[PDB]
């Protein structure tokens, strides 16, 4: 589990999203994993705008922050779940590192920011919906 939450936004993957931000969505897109919903609290997460390729992601599953190299974001093939049918998830970013179902929403931040958080994962592999081309959650 977890979010992100800068101004009157709240980030979530889409596939965790609750009835309350369902009801007061604001934007979502079943191929990049992401639900944005409007918040009555404000949010102080800083957005990263960069092509930064490391950072350091938290992992629930270890109860620890992890430094990785990330690949750009792009389409990637995820293996069909419970949520989605088998497909390609695009703004998708990998890198080698530990993750388990429940580290989804795990933040990953580089010098400059929040990055994204954890969406997919398996077999050493952990894989991060991109959040910076999201010019929008700033204005
Ligand atoms: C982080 C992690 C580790 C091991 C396994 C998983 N499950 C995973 O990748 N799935 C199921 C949940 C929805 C994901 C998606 N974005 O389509 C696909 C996640
Ligand atoms: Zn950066």
């Amino acid at each position: 589990s977890g979010a992100i939450y800068v101004g009157n936004y709240r980030v979530v993957n889409r596939h965790l999203a609750t009835h309350n931000d369902w009801a007061n969505l604001v934007w979502e897109d079943s191929s990049r994993d992401l639900l944005v919903s409007s918040t009555t609290a404000q949010g102080c997460d800083t957005i990263a705008r960069c092509d930064c390729q490391t950072g350091v992601y938290y992992c629930s599953s270890r109860r620890k922050h992890y430094p990785v190299s990330f690949s750009k974001p792009s389409l990637i093939f995820v293996e069909a779940s419970e949520y989605y049918p088998a497909r390609y998830q695009s703004h998708l970013m990998l890198a080698v590192g530990h993750s388990e179902p429940g580290d989804c929403g795990g933040i990953l931040r580089c010098q400059h920011g929040v990055v994204g958080i954890v969406s997919t994962g398996g077999n050493g592999l952990v894989g991060f919906a991109d959040v910076r081309d999201l010019l929008w959650l700033d204005e």
